[PDB]
């Protein structure tokens, strides 16, 4: 597949549609604006809309190297704080998946360069959870790595200020950690959905005794 | 709600590994993309329906207004992975009209932390000052999506992920793309550069082309 | 000088303080917080202390290359919104300096690394002042460029949502860009003083203005 | 006011160029700093009189609480230029008790934007939690800062530059230090590390040394 071959698929892809049902493109302008922000990996092994059934215009996305929510990354934060404040979006999904590039680099360690730094986020959940990891199967280690970056993204995201304010003033937001296999792509709910601090905090303990019963 | 969310995408992989249990071998079976997408958090067309391309063929960030800000350690730590690890062939940009993004930096609403992201777009808004001064106030928003990506794309090839990917000789074609939410049509804003010659070329050509097309 | 030298030299000085005056290390407790805010780089070839004759406990200081403000840092930026929200400074000074490593290697270019991302930042304000920079001697365009990037710096200070937010409430900060030569540690101020975002757009052309007629 | 700090500047470099001007001559020849300095924002002693170093032998970076975080382009940038370009053989990082930025990730009143940058610290107090437990909670916020600058030096010394100059056997010791604001003696807290080996035991060394001292 060349460049060439994308623009003339475009062509042939908004004709089709335009010929059959003109309002498509009219009607999208009109549509709500989305009830729901998607934070995956770059990876994008799966597409959010084709996993969840989700329109395009009812999700606002943020894709990056495994799905991190870091404390002080600004591009992130401002894609939460746009959903949260101004898009006023009711529901937050951070979604990991099975075979992660990052999250296997993360663990393998090779001399990639850059991205190198980033993935020292993902050591450290690593590091925070060793004696979790250390009871379960050595080759189960990276599918409940995975797992636990989620949840701790999840935990992460409930810990900003854009959360924390959102939630003191009573917005309605709720925050979800989920992830899929690439061997069926069912999505797994970690059980660590939040709409508050107490929720954040309950949840987050909740999913992790629950992985750790999983594994061990 | 979430309900149906589960619901659907149970349905779907059921009806998958039922119909097509080879899908999921097929994509367990590593095949890397050969395509960076750089796009907007708006994702009003996805990437794959606009294209065409299938979920392994691509790797993708998105933020608002689909900025290449020259110190993201985010987007540099997608483009670097993509270019240096993955080895992608090309990376597109691509902008599309009616960015709330794009709309907010011009309004300036007191959004809140947003408002620092969108200084980026003010900076290119201000740039291109005159450009715009010499067409109608009703298209400059739409001129200034255009502009974004072709900014966008020069940050892209001046980053130090590009410039030591083709001092060596490494096969990578940036791409500045936009399109219209009115006909999902992708448009070429013809910036494509392989290498520092074709950046600069391409920039000042890629304006040169937008101010004909406004003026 | 080797590390034992800088543990002996300490245990010297703090000593003879303590001897001399052992109220030093009190009072400086119970000095009031800082009033400035100094944002300079990291080259710090005349500190800030002896450069202003401030007194360590009336400054709190940010050093990173090329002294920038970047839109997007959140590093500057919360080191900004903490000295002006938290602590409530009253002064904000950007400084830049001759002969800076930084400003020369982003005209320059040559390949150094990862420091390459955060030059283009100048980089873009050679771009921005090509007229200007065209018009006066090749020799004085590095001069001219350290001072223009000062400027530049304090125009995104006040744009930043911090001080956006800090002078729409009425609060009492004042962003001031000044700069030095090394050859005579004379801090001049580059007229780009601004109180509020009226004397911040006037200020600004006040400086570009300035400058373009000291050049030229 | 701002007239006094024009006046004191304006009779200090007067001064110093009539009672000598090899002074700023000195300043001007160029002799490359050996030392990188990472310390907080609070700036409470300055590193020139805490260490008795001339300015030209310092390179310093100032941030609230004196991280090194693993994702922060402003202070990496510092690290890369300081390690690969100027070549210092040494960093310190160094903490100072009664910190602002420590007293606030413990107290977390709601500050602002602030707050995001302190998560990181409350991401070391919780990794400490049983170590704190075991001391009286009237000392926690002095093991706190010291632990800080422990974890930070651990950070430093898994980023892609430490660990790309000390693989390449480039020379660079990198330091934890830590002051009281009471009687400003520079203590180390024996976290050196000159490479991957005495990184680990030197970060275990620390630990440990701190748990005797506070148990
Ligand atoms: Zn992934
Ligand atoms: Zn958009
Ligand atoms: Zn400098
Ligand atoms: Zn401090």
């Amino acid at each position: 597949k060349d460049i060439d071959t994308l623009i003339s698929n475009n062509a042939l892809w908004s004709k089709m549609l335009v010929e059959e049902d003109p309002g498509f493109f009219e009607k999208l302008a009109q549509a709500q604006k989305p009830r729901f922000l998607w934070i995956g990996c770059s990876d994008s092994r799966v597409p959010a809309e084709r996993l969840t059934g989700l329109e395009p215009g009812e999700l606002f996305v943020h894709r990056n190297v495994a799905n991190l929510v870091i404390h002080t990354d600004l591009n992130c934060l401002s894609v939460v704080q746009y959903a949260v404040d101004v898009l006023e979006v009711e529901h937050i999904i951070i979604c990991g998946h099975s075979g992660c590039g990052g999250i296997k680099a993360a663990v393998e360690n090779p001399e990639l360069g850059l991205i190198n730094n980033w993935l020292l986020h993902i050591r450290d959940i690593w590091l925070k959870h060793s004696s979790l990891l250390g009871k379960m199967p050595e080759e189960q280690r990276l599918d409940a790595l995975y797992e636990l970056n989620v949840m701790e993204q999840v935990y992460n995201l409930g810990h900003s200020t854009i959360m924390q304010s959102a939630w003191k003033r009573g917005q309605n937001v709720t925050i979800h950690g989920w992830a899929y296999s690439i061997n069926d792509g069912l999505l797994r709910d970690l059980d660590v959905t939040a709409t508050n601090r107490e929720t954040l905090e309950n949840g987050y303990h909740k999913g992790i005794s629950a992985l750790s019963l999983k594994y061990i």
